[PDB]
């Protein structure tokens, strides 16, 4: 037979989360992990596959070894600000989002208004959460 390039698999997960097989996508990023644990995107791309799959901890882990690898990363900072905000860690949520931003303005990346309105909700979430 043939076996993929790590980068092939990863494009092969990107196209199977873009078909909603989340599960299938999550372990195509393991194989192309197989081949090279090095880069920080197969564990975001997985993450974001396990919040689809409503498993908390399984992506908080991979945003974790997705910052090992970038500790500049705006995605893994968001993502583990995500996580945190479902698993209602709510003030370790609104600082990695805030990180979010910063490192997004430093670098200059355009994500319009998603990173601003993701802590409004985070910080409404954590207001309701107190006034119970
Ligand atoms: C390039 C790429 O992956 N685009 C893309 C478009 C739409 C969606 N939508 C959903 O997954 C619901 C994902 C990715």
């Amino acid at each position: 037979g043939a076996s993929p390039s790590a980068q092939e698999l990863k494009e092969q997960g990107n196209r199977l989360f873009v078909g909603r097989k989340y599960p299938e996508a999550a372990a195509c990023y393991g194989r192309a992990i197989t081949r090279n644990p090095l880069v920080a995107v197969y564990y975001t791309n997985r993450a974001l596959c396990y919040l689809k799959m409503q498993q908390h901890e399984q992506a908080l882990a991979d945003c974790r070894r997705a910052l090992e690898l970038d500790g500049q990363s705006v995605k893994a900072h968001f993502f583990l600000g995500q996580c945190q905000l479902e698993m209602e860690s709510y003030d370790e949520a609104i600082a990695n989002l805030q990180r979010a931003y910063s490192l997004a303005k430093e670098q200059r990346l355009n994500f319009g208004d998603d990173i601003p309105s993701a802590l409004r909700i985070a910080k409404k979430k954590r207001w309701n959460s107190i006034e119970e």
